[PDB]
């Protein structure tokens, strides 16, 4: 397809991912128990669980520990760049995603002006992998000075105990291991 059409379709995966998830696509009685956006990274926010103090009367706060630290692993980056693999964080947790040959990730934030049109049935499976089936993220600056990170992708845990990966519109059955 045209370069413009690829980019328009990629941008749509972003819009589709923000659409409200309310019921399972094949099981309309099944409802979402947790929705986690997927931001591929080699970095983690972590809270100390406790400060150890030498004063019996400390500066009062709601919660033991402290504000979050950012930590990183050089290991996590190989994998996302081979497009075979990815890590992401949700709450205090680290998830590892093992990618099948029919999905991919792009680690660098998406910017359309640098998007390369590689297409002047095994060329169609290729055009679809990179437009519909590639996990991506982008990064925006508001008119109110806010920085907005957006992802293509969502991991959903369902009311029946199952899990799916939403990539834009498309749905992939997924399993916890
Ligand atoms: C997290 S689940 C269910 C949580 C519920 N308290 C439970 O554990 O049974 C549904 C919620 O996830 C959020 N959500 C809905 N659509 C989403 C989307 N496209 N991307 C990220 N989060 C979404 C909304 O806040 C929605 O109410």
């Amino acid at each position: 397809k045209d370069r413009d059409s690829q980019i328009t379709a990629i941008e749509k995966t972003f819009e589709d991912a923000q659409k409200s998830i309310s019921q399972h696509y094949s099981k309309p009685r099944v409802t979402p128990v947790e929705v986690m956006p997927v931001f591929p990274d080699f970095k983690m926010w972590i809270n100390p669980c406790a400060q150890v103090i030498f004063d019996s009367d400390p500066a009062p706060k709601d919660t033991s520990g402290a504000a979050a630290l950012e930590m990183m692993s050089q290991a996590m980056i190989r994998g996302m760049m081979s497009g075979e693999n990815l890590y992401f964080q949700s709450g205090n947790d680290l998830y590892f995603v093992k990618l099948p040959n029919f999905l991919s990730v792009e680690p660098r934030p998406f910017d359309p002006q640098y998007y390369e049109d590689e297409f002047e049935e095994e060329g169609r499976t290729r055009l679809k992998l990179k437009v519909e089936n590639t996990i991506r993220w982008r990064i925006r600056r508001d008119e109110e000075g806010n920085e907005i990170k957006e992802s293509n992708a969502r991991i959903v845990k369902w009311s029946d105990g199952s899990m799916s990966l939403h990539l834009g519109n498309e749905v992939f059955d997924v399993y916890k291991a």
